[PDB]
């Protein structure tokens, strides 16, 4: 796309703003931290493409209680100025709160089965997103962002995250060496990653990409989980373990910093985080 | 694409290698410097896609003299391990020197007209690349890389540069403020950029991208030059001025550091350059008077 004239501060080749963190992966994907992007430029780029972003969130059984704060804060902070389609997957369509939406934003309630086992609720998100990629998303949105519901937006989360495939650094482990990552370590599981492999430990609560890439990721993870199930094994961190195996072998084209997936009660507000954008609500 | 198990040092989130330079633009395009990339990973990614790279170079009039060292050093340093097509445009096909190529690398020579004015030889590269894309001469590769011929490969230039659209930081201006950039400053020119705009000054001697993006860029720059011609205007730095206007409005998805476009005889070898990959060769004797 062709941008109009814009007035903004010139980038300085010899004076980077972030010197305290890694801002690009070894496969040349940016790692998104505050200070690395000019949102005015990116906003104009994505508006000129008429971008629609889908946001998927599961609110099943007791978790429907989190929806009100999740959606109201999403209206203040998520992709503001862009076309947004919320996909709320729930077993209680009647319990979805009436949240007032900004212009250009819409919400669809998708009714789904609640699995008894909390691990199955978390893990079967992969199957449901994969199925809906086909049923709906492919014809409705350009990008999908797939997140946990037990969360609130506190600061900007915008088109800087958009790319064919992204994962997010887990807030617990961004400073950890690969040997300490809680990857699945049993070779009997499809999620197995040995101790001398791994780039990052990605959080299962925030990933996304193009519809095509997300369809592929979620289908792959679901299949891997089904194979494990038939072999009587379940990965240590469920869907997140499979997400990690997938992103090790299919490198993300952007990686989000833990600004995008945080828990302030458990981890505070470290100096390397200039903004806390999307944060846990006590569960 | 799905990679196999690989063993390499873990990237450290709290410990960047390059702290002395900007390694990502404000629109989140990487700026490619030594230390930012693991070429083992990138080679695997690109080979899994069976990537073919086309390298276009113009050697018109006395510039055929540059071909021998250009092609020999490309054999040593450019995209080694990947399929490469050299597309050499010349007015003297019989003057293209014999150069032995590695497996999977192919030379195609095409005869083209020699414009009288050197400015025109340089500028008309955009029209020629655009036309030969459209005619399916240049379109059957995955990426096109478009360079000057008066150059030598000195170190690795590989798939770390590939992306839908890339420009390269010109060696004379990487540390300069935007008001110092030698953009076309006449409002009457299509290449006009005023003093309060501009991200970088990109060099006309090294740009590229996917076939689709290179087709679009070269067609756009050619049409802009034709509009200027009809208005009786020739931009200050010719095709480079239009390239700069194009990349200001269509941001590149990677930007190459000056490691990739240098002149050591003129500028030395400053500390910020850990490698010099593609460098100018003296060209005073190859000049022709308009
Ligand atoms: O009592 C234990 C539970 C663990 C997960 C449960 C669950 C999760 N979910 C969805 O799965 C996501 C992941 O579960 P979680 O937030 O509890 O997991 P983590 O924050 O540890 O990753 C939630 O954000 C919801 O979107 C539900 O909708 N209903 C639920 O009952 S219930
Ligand atoms: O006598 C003055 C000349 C200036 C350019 C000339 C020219 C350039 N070219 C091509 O245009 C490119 C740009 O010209 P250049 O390398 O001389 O200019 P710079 O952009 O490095 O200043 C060259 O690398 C060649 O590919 C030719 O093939 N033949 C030429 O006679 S001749
Ligand atoms: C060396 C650091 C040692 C300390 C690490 C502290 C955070 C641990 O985090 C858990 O990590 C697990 C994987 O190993 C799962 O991702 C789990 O869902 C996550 O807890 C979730 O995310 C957390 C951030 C909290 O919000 C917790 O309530 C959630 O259940
Ligand atoms: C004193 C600080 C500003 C000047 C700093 C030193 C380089 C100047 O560079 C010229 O810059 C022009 C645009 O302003 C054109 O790109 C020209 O082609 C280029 O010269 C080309 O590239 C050069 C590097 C040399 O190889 C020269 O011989 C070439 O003709
Ligand atoms: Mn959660
Ligand atoms: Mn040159």
């Amino acid at each position: 796309v062709s941008l109009p004239r814009m007035v903004y501060p010139q980038p300085k080749v010899l004076t980077p703003c972030r010197k305290d963190v890694l801002v690009v992966t070894p496969w040349l994907a940016p790692i998104v931290w505050e200070g690395t992007f000019n949102i005015d430029i990116l906003n104009e780029q994505f508006r000129l493409q008429n971008t629609t972003i889908g946001l998927t969130v599961f609110a099943i059984k007791k978790y429907v209680a989190f929806l009100k704060l999740f959606l109201e804060t999403a209206e203040k902070h998520f992709m503001v100025g862009h076309r947004v389609h919320y996909y709320v997957f729930t077993d209680q369509p009647a319990a979805v709160p009436r949240v007032t939406l900004g212009t250009g934003r819409q919400l669809s309630v998708l009714e789904v089965r609640a699995y008894k086992r909390w691990q199955d609720v978390s893990m079967r998100r992969m199957e449901m997103i994969s199925d809906f990629c086909e049923r709906r998303f492919l014809s409705e949105v350009d990008y999908l962002v797939c997140v946990d519901v037990d969360m609130e937006f506190r600061d900007h989360v915008g088109v800087e995250i958009l790319t064919p495939l992204f994962g997010t650094l887990h807030p617990g482990f961004y400073g950890s060496s690969r040997e300490a990552f809680t990857y699945e370590r049993r070779p009997q599981s499809q999620a197995y990653i040995p101790k001398d492999e791994g780039d990052f430990y990605y959080g299962g609560a925030f990933f996304g990409g193009s519809v095509q890439e997300v369809q592929r990721l979620t289908r792959a993870c679901h299949q891997a989980m089904m194979v494990d199930q038939a072999n009587g094994i379940e990965a240590v961190w469920h869907d997140e373990s499979h997400l990690n195996k997938y992103l090790l072998r299919h490198k993300p084209t952007k990686v989000l910093s833990p600004e995008y997936l945080w828990d302030q009660q458990l981890l505070g507000w470290p100096a390397v985080l200039r903004k806390l954008r999307f944060t846990a609500v006590p569960k």
